[PDB]
């Protein structure tokens, strides 16, 4: 029955991920069973700089956004529609998907997968 | 309409019409669904925003499923099965299925966030009273 708070200065030593199929795009783990032990659900925090782009793609889980900072253009399998600070979104399972900085300032927001750990999460290209 | 490969975005105007739920249980706090299988249809993840006055006390609980919390504007008093913690705007809350746990608001400042539970909709979590 563990609870624990963190936040991105409990991360500090966890160095950012980062991948060149979404430049500008960075993440830390936050709540994760790989570093966490924790269940159920998952959560990290992801920073796209100015002009960085998460291309696009789907997985089998569903997921939501809470937008943190910052706006950008989230594309809805094909549709567009702009996020911002204080907005969330849910994404249903296997739903194509992709977000990009169009703003100056840093596009923030923490994700969540009703999973255990992140690293069970299959990432696909959409078609 | 909306399939089951729905995306959408949410926020407090978008849910203006929907009232805001209380109860006397929890004095000074108040609460929407933002993500939630009864009001979107959606699945899998369900998500709502709850706002505690100064003051405000949500009291000593648990339930099955995990839950986590997203705290965004305050201050409060985490109450960690015993232990009582602060939490703060900018914090993330992981508390594990039927983990006691309750929420106070001693400070002067509206304490909000987003809580998200492992399940399609709200009513289907069962909670329990403090053992
Ligand atoms: C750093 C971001 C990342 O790994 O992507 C998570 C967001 C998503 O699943 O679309
Ligand atoms: C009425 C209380 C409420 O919705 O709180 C949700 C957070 C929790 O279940 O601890
Ligand atoms: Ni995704
Ligand atoms: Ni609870």
């Amino acid at each position: 029955h563990m609870i624990f708070v963190k936040n991105l200065a409990s991360v500090l030593s966890q160095e950012w991920s980062s991948t060149e199929k979404y430049p500008g795009v960075r993440w830390k783990f936050l709540i994760d069973a790989d570093f966490d032990g924790s269940s159920g659900l998952s959560l990290g925090f992801a920073e796209i700089a100015p002009g960085g782009d998460l291309t696009l793609h789907y997985h089998s889980p569903a997921e939501i956004y809470v937008v943190t900072n910052g706006k950008g253009i989230l594309n809805k399998s094909g549709k567009l529609e702009t996020i911002k600070k204080g907005d969330v979104v849910y994404i249903a399972g296997n739903a194509e998907h992709a977000l990009k900085n169009n703003g100056k300032e840093t596009l923030e927001f923490y994700w969540i997968f009703p999973t255990d750990r992140f690293s069970e999460v299959e990432y696909f290209p959409a078609k």
